[PDB]
């Protein structure tokens, strides 16, 4: 599915990312507009042989198990296909591991680029 802006702020905020580990609602929605557009079921492959999955683009190098990439480490523990669900709450589980690993939010390359440094409160506005 493809949620719409203030449909994922509210969601996210009842799964707890809000102010999570130090960072508030609008850079989880700002992340996930950069890297997902709000689908549910993006899916990006990268040079390493890994590939992003899902709202959050969960990697499978260190994250997620996806049975195919050299390396794996899978500290989420956690199909890489559960992360194509409708429903979020296995990507933010494993966000939540994600953002508590020592870097923050700077995981989310769309994020470090795109939404680090702006109003990113603007995201959550008129929800
Ligand atoms: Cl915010
Ligand atoms: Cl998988």
């Amino acid at each position: 599915k493809v949620f719409g802006r203030c449909e994922l702020a509210a969601a996210m905020k009842r799964h707890g990312l809000d102010n999570y580990r130090g960072y508030s609602l609008g850079n989880w929605v700002c992340a996930a507009k950069f890297e997902s557009n709000f689908n549910t079921q993006a899916t990006n492959r990268n040079t390493d042989g890994s590939t992003d999955y899902g709202i959050l683009q969960i990697n499978s190098r260190w994250w997620c198990n996806d049975g195919r990439t050299p390396g794996s480490r899978n500290l989420c523990n956690i199909p890489c296909s559960a992360l194509l669900s409708s429903d979020i709450t296995a990507s933010v589980n494993c966000a939540k591991k994600i953002v508590s690993d020592g870097n923050g939010m700077n995981a989310w390359v769309a994020w470090r680029n795109r939404c680090k440094g702006t109003d990113v409160q603007a995201w959550i506005r008129g929800c």
